[PDB]
């Protein structure tokens, strides 16, 4: 039965079990993953308003200096372009990437997205012809399992990971492993199925529209936003389309259970829908670099382009 | 069918043969680089442009006679891998050689039957491709869409006119979106007929995505020989970037004061939707890095066209 959200835990909600999954409002967490910072800002004035508490180690500053400073004297070059990039009204999708030489943190990537008349800003730390040569291989295959394969193996080289997975959901949502690359030695999820609830209505949603999300490291506690709610509306800050947010501790557990320390899947997207997820596992904590990131990214939409074209050939 | 092409002597082309040209089939290629043909096998080098010892810096016999193995060690065994027997001639490779003579030359390779086509070409060594591609995502409707897909077409590349260019169910096109240097003509809003793209060519940009004449006053370069020696026939050359524009097209550019022209197709259920079609007033080498950009774009292009057009209809 579809239900609203619970209240985040930091406005009194309840806690999260298997009874109540598909209400855990995941996306207002309050809180990131710690191999990054957030901080967010007034859409109009760039007044700084929150941020994440271990943003003063990722911006060498002291957190008063940053919230005392507007974004147009913390980010001069890129104050100009953000405003232009996110006009007001735009979707909250759309996402501005520079990169910055901060003195203190080396070259940081920078994302920013709009939600209403808050800007959002992510920082991490960022470092042939491999996305190419992958394309035309992805267009050459023959048949949906070809290319399902291509797929799974084209990723696994380019990033590394011990397990690839291209999980297919049916359309009773639940889903199923129909390709998977795997360093040698783990067992085999191939053909397995996986009931509807291991991934609940909230999350799919919410992956229709924002198409990556990653654990980076399964055991890492969240670091707060501070002040937690936005002071603009007194209201929980929604981080629904930032790549930081922390991942719900029932998801966390989940991949612990698995052996799992590092979790990540792209959205393959067709007509509107969910088709299914390129999922990725790690067995120990790793961190893909936002560079290598925009690469999967890439290979989400042309795969969802060959998934429509092998599709149509089959009837 | 088609006319057999001038070196074989075939009729030259008209107005009253459009159709018939074999621009598949020119013999040569244009002098911004160079092409080897090579036996699927052996790796023996069967043709080159009479070009190739500018670029290579090999006396000229030398390369007619060796192989793959020896003149390119590391890619040889990566080509085998790559483009195996059967492959289509869609599917290319590329790499990048630290070559002796020139600093750097991007190769790009697919294979026609029993023949591999080598293309040479000068290259080098950052998140506009990432950025235009949220912002294609974004734009609310098809017409937005087009305005955005040219608009970014001319930041990452400077050309002096980036259009969309439509095909109407006879093939009639129409330029839809247009973002241009100041003080050029705006051909927003016109029609055109179905026969300046003819038949032949549309056909053969379905299957290869990406054409360009980069100087419309530049003399192509022989093959030699012309004629494939396993076939004594000609090579197919249409999934090459390197192919010598038809002398028709070149005339229809230089008439309309264009010295480069590019073009990236719109492929959509299968049937070629449209073109972002570039010109440049002047010579332009687009290098082949900015090219893959181009590339990334017509298949996310593709892809928003479809997911636009749905929410109208
Ligand atoms: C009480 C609710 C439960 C629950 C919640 C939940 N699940 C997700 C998202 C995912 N669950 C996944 C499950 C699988 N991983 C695999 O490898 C396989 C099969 C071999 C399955 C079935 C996956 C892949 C995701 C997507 C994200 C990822 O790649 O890790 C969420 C949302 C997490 C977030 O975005 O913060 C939630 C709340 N899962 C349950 O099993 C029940 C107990
Ligand atoms: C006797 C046949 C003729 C003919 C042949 C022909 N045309 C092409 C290819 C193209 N024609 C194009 C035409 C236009 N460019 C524009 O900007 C406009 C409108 C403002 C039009 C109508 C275009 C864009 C192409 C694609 C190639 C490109 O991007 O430059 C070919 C094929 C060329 C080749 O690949 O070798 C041929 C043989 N054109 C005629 O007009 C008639 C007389």
């Amino acid at each position: 039965d579809p239900l609203p959200f619970f209240p985040p835990l930091y406005l009194g909600g309840p806690e999260i079990t298997t009874e109540n999954c598909e209400r855990e409002p995941i996306h207002i967490p309050g809180s990131i993953q710690p191999h990054g910072a957030l901080l967010t800002a007034d859409g109009h004035s760039g007044e700084v308003l929150q941020m994440s508490l271990n943003a003063a180690t990722f911006l060498g500053q002291e957190p008063t200096v940053l919230r005392g400073q507007t974004l147009a004297a913390l980010l001069p070059e890129q104050w100009p372009a953000l405003q232009a990039a996110l006009p007001p009204g735009c979707p909250d999708a759309l996402q501005y990437r520079a990169t910055l030489d901060w003195p203190a943190a080396g070259h940081l990537s920078l994302t920013v997205h709009r939600v209403g008349e808050l800007l959002i800003l992510e920082f991490e730390p960022t470092e042939p012809h491999a996305l190419r040569n992958a394309m035309f291989a992805l267009e050459s295959a023959p048949n949906l399992r070809a290319l399902a394969e291509v797929a799974t193996q084209t990723v696994r080289e380019l990033t590394g990971f011990d397990r690839v997975m291209l999980y297919k959901f049916a359309p009773d949502a639940t889903g199923e492993v129909i390709a998977e690359a795997r360093r040698e030695g783990l067992h085999a999820f191939l053909g397995h199925r996986f009931p509807a609830s291991d991934i609940p209505a909230q999350a799919r949603a919410l992956y229709t529209r924002h198409l990556l999300r990653l654990t980076a490291d399964t055991r890492a506690a969240a670091v707060p936003l501070d002040p937690v709610l936005n002071p603009q509306t007194n209201a929980p800050t929604p981080l629904g389309g930032a790549v930081l947010r922390a991942t719900s501790p029932m998801h966390m557990q989940y991949l612990r259970n698995m052996g799992v320390g590092s979790s990540l899947s792209v959205s393959v997207v067709v007509g509107g829908q969910l088709w299914g997820l390129i999922a990725c596992h790690h067995q120990t904590p790793y961190v893909l670099p936002p560079d290598l990131r925009t690469t999967l990214e890439y290979l989400g939409r042309l795969l969802s382009l060959q998934v429509q074209v092998k599709e149509a050939l089959e009837h």
